[PDB]
């Protein structure tokens, strides 16, 4: 099952930001509120925004920040890439230990979907190789964040900006740099062709074996290069030696060598699932990392 | 569509640990009471056939170590309600949310905050199966973790974790300590009943498909409810109740597809099996999204 991190440390940081007719979510850490810079645009501005130009024309008073029922006064404002940083008169007393990280494609995070500064739901997402995420985000969700938690330190890695016409989602890191070749302009945008996260599919096949599902195994073995030739053919990402090492502990637990699991994956791509399921899925799942599997399989 | 858990913060602030002897499990601290599974009082020898009343008579307040983090909360009273121990403590939890204790029906979903030694580890959505088990991640140390729904800032607690069956599925109680299903808290051979498909949730998923414009399976037929239930059982689907029909009301109004017409559509899929065609990008029907889950994600 996908499992999210407990969200309380992030819930205490969510606020609402309004400018003009537009209300979205912001993240309140110490005395700064971070939010998507498109909060400043009208529906006409979004068609083609010169963001600086819109920004020079706003004052601190054009921003209304609400934390619960209490208003926070904006004393300053600046822009870092596609993120607005609103300095407020009150530091957040509930600020957790935190870091801003830019995540790698294939890594997972928890998303706290929020509307009007109020948390609604929590779920796991993976950063796709084409730098989109398959999330659940409706009107009003912009500025919701993604994060991982290590002990009590929250590593924020995503802030939500956009939904593409295909229904997938795009956003930035907390420095305001988009994942992927996207821009915060209301013009038609498509992602690059997506590919399957090979190391994650392998981690998930290990989870399946751990949970008793083993129909897909064989004694066929393969070399790493021969596996990658097939992976490339089927639009799977390359598997590196680093990935092989990362699968080590799962390989030890099941007694199935990484390259033997590669050989099983190769057969599944070439001759499909035969109307069978793995872990209840009719598809090969690639949104669990090795770390996500081992955290649940012990 | 994604399985989405509720934000867990309101429950995180209620999790404590409870130790009796060498056994540490999780407890739920609401106001000045901590709730936890009564088997915290058992030794390894007590578990094949525990006499819980006699084991508890032996215990005193001073035998229970309740800790919020590493901070001990003094126990000032203790009692047992069904399979739950209630420990009155000297401090009322300042983080107590508005809450209620509810007993859910099979098919209903809830979020689980899996915890170990009083420390929350992860959160995920669960459906109570018709056989009164849940599937999900509950490792050793998870007993006393709770399941809940949140409505308008009120936390409805519905599940407290107790056991893992030989098959790998999980069983537990409501917060009044009454088990869901035929299970008893003793280490005896216990088996889950045969499971079935949650019909009302499959119907909700079909409404979600229709909302999204995927509606090839809609037909011109209707059925009576009795006729549907008799057929559904031959396919290992649960029979529908009047309450199931009522909870489908909002989706039927939103789509204009009468509940009994959707039932006739589902009856056809079951009999004349979907020959290759998919629904919402899935060749299999989903049964773990409730009518409430669907309204939240579609609207």
């Amino acid at each position: 099952r996908k499992m999210a991190f407990p969200s309380g440390k992030v819930e205490g940081c969510m606020v609402q930001v309004t400018c003009g007719t537009t209300t979205l979510n912001g993240l309140w850490l110490d005395d700064v509120v971070y939010c998507p810079r498109h909060v400043i645009c009208t529906s006409e501005d979004m068609l083609n925004p010169n963001y600086e130009d819109l920004l020079i024309r706003k004052s601190n008073h054009n921003f209304l920040v609400q934390a619960g029922n209490v208003q926070l006064r904006v004393i300053g404002h600046s822009m870092q890439n596609c993120v607005l940083k609103l300095k407020v008169d009150t530091a957040n007393p509930k600020t957790p230990k935190y870091k801003f990280v830019r995540i790698q494609p294939g890594q997972t995070f928890s998303v706290l979907a929020c509307y009007n500064g109020s948390p609604s739901g929590v779920y796991q997402c993976a950063m796709r190789p084409n730098f989109t995420i398959k999330g659940s985000f409706l009107n009003g969700s912009c500025g919701s964040v993604g994060f991982n938690i290590d002990y009590d330190c929250v590593s924020f890695c995503y802030m939500h900006h956009m939904e593409l016409p295909t229904g997938v989602h795009a956003g930035t890191d907390l420095e305001g740099n988009f994942y992927g070749p996207f821009v915060d302009r209301q013009t038609a945008q498509a992602a690059g062709t997506d590919t399957t996260i090979t190391v994650n599919v392998l981690a998930w096949l290990y989870a399946a074996v751990i949970n008793g599902d083993r129909w897909f195994l064989n004694r066929f073995t393969t070399t790493l290069n021969d596996f990658n030739l097939v992976a490339m053919k089927y639009n799977y990402e390359p598997l590196t030696q680093d990935h092989v090492d990362i699968l080590g502990p799962l390989s030890a637990q099941t007694g199935i060598a990484v390259l033997d699991m590669c050989a099983s994956l190769k057969e599944l791509l070439q001759n499909g699932m035969n109307g069978r399921t793995i872990l209840g899925s009719a598809l090969l799942e690639d949104e669990f990392t090795p770390f996500d599997v081992v955290r649940q399989c012990s």
